C-alpha cells in the first residue's frame, strides 16, 4: 500500500526536543513522535508491554535527530483531570490509582523503575485508561534476579522518596510506592502535600507527628487516609509493599461504576 509510512505532523503536544501528534496520511491513525538517557529510553521502550504502559512503535534516526513513535493518548495528562485544592471524585481517584498500580506492578515484575511518577507522566487514552510515560529517567533495578541498589538523583522533589534526599543507597521499589502516594494525595485533595520531604520542611514535619486536621490530609476521607498513612511512611523498609497496596481496604471498596453504557427503556 503506498503512502501508509508518510505521517503529517499536526499539533505539538510537550516539551524538553519535542512531542507532536502525528497522524497516518492513508489510515489516519494517531501517533505520539518524540523529537530528540536516550539509548536507553529506547532500549527500556522495546521491553515494555501492558495496557497502563504507553505503548512504544519503534524508532527512526535521521542523522543527529531520534524520532520515537509511541502511543497517541488523546484524554491529556492526569494533571489536568485534578482541580487545584479540590482534587476530583474520590472514585474516579480510585479507579486512577488501580490502573497506576497495575502499571508499577507491570514494571517493576520486568525490573524496570520508572523513576519520575507523577500527574504530568500519566496519560490518558480516549477512553480515560491511564498509561505511564516517559521512560527517560527509567532504569533497571533487577537483572538474572539480583537486586541493584539505587543512588543516583532522580525524579521531582514533590514527589521524591526522603530516603533518597538521606541515604547513599535505597531500593527502587518503595522510591516508585512513595511518588504513587503523592500522586494519590494530590487526586484527593488538589494540592501536593510539601516541596521535598525533609525536616526543614514544616508540612513534612506535621505529618510525621499526625497532624491530619491540616491541609491537604483534612480534605480526605478517612479510609483512603488510612492508605496515605501506610505509604507516606520515611522509613522505606516499613512502607507499605505494592502486594499489601492491593489488600488495603479503600483500595477494595466498592465506589465506582462501570463506563456509562447506552440503554432504553419500556
Ligand atoms: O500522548 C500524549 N497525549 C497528550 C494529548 C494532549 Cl491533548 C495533551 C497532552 C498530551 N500529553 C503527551 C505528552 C507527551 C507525549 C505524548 C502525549
Amino acid at each position: 500500500v503506498p503512502f501508509v509510512e508518510d505521517w503529517d505532523l499536526v499539533q505539538t503536544l510537550g516539551e524538553g526536543g519535542e512531542v507532536q501528534l502525528a497522524v497516518n496520511r492513508v489510515t489516519e491513525e494517531a501517533v505520539a513522535v518524540k523529537i530528540v538517557n536516550i539509548k536507553k529510553e529506547i532500549c527500556i521502550n522495546k521491553m515494555l508491554n501492558h495496557e497502563n504502559v504507553v505503548k512504544f512503535y519503534g524508532h527512526r534516526r535521521e542523522g543527529n535527530i531520534q524520532y520515537l513513535f509511541l502511543e497517541y493518548c488523546s484524554g491529556g495528562e492526569l494533571f489536568d483531570r485534578i482541580e487545584p485544592d479540590i482534587g476530583m471524585p474520590e472514585p474516579d481517584a480510585q479507579r486512577f490509582f488501580h490502573q497506576l498500580m497495575a502499571g508499577v506492578v507491570y514494571l517493576h515484575g520486568i525490573g524496570i523503575t520508572h523513576r519520575d511518577i507523577k500527574p504530568e507522566n500519566l496519560l490518558l487514552d480516549e477512553r480515560d485508561n491511564l498509561k505511564i510515560s516517559d521512560f527517560g529517567l527509567a532504569t533497571v533495578f533487577r537483572y538474572n534476579n539480583r537486586e541493584r541498589l539505587l543512588n543516583k538523583m532522580c525524579g521531582t522533589l514533590p514527589y521524591v522518596a526522603p530516603e533518597l534526599l538521606k541515604r547513599r543507597e535505597f531500593h527502587a521499589e518503595p522510591v516508585d510506592v512513595w511518588s504513587c502516594g503523592i500522586v494519590l494525595t494530590a487526586m484527593l485533595a488538589g494540592e501536593l502535600p510539601w516541596d521535598q520531604p525533609s525536616d526543614s520542611c514544616q508540612e513534612y514535619s506535621d505529618w510525621k507527628e499526625k497532624k491530619t486536621y491540616l491541609n491537604p490530609w483534612k480534605k480526605i476521607d478517612s479510609a483512603p487516609l488510612a492508605l496515605l498513612h501506610k505509604i507516606l511512611v520515611e522509613n522505606p523498609s516499613a512502607r507499605i509493599t505494592i502486594p499489601d497496596i492491593k489488600k488495603d481496604r479503600w483500595y477494595n471498596k466498592p465506589l465506582k461504576k462501570g463506563a456509562k453504557r447506552p440503554r432504553v427503556t419500556s
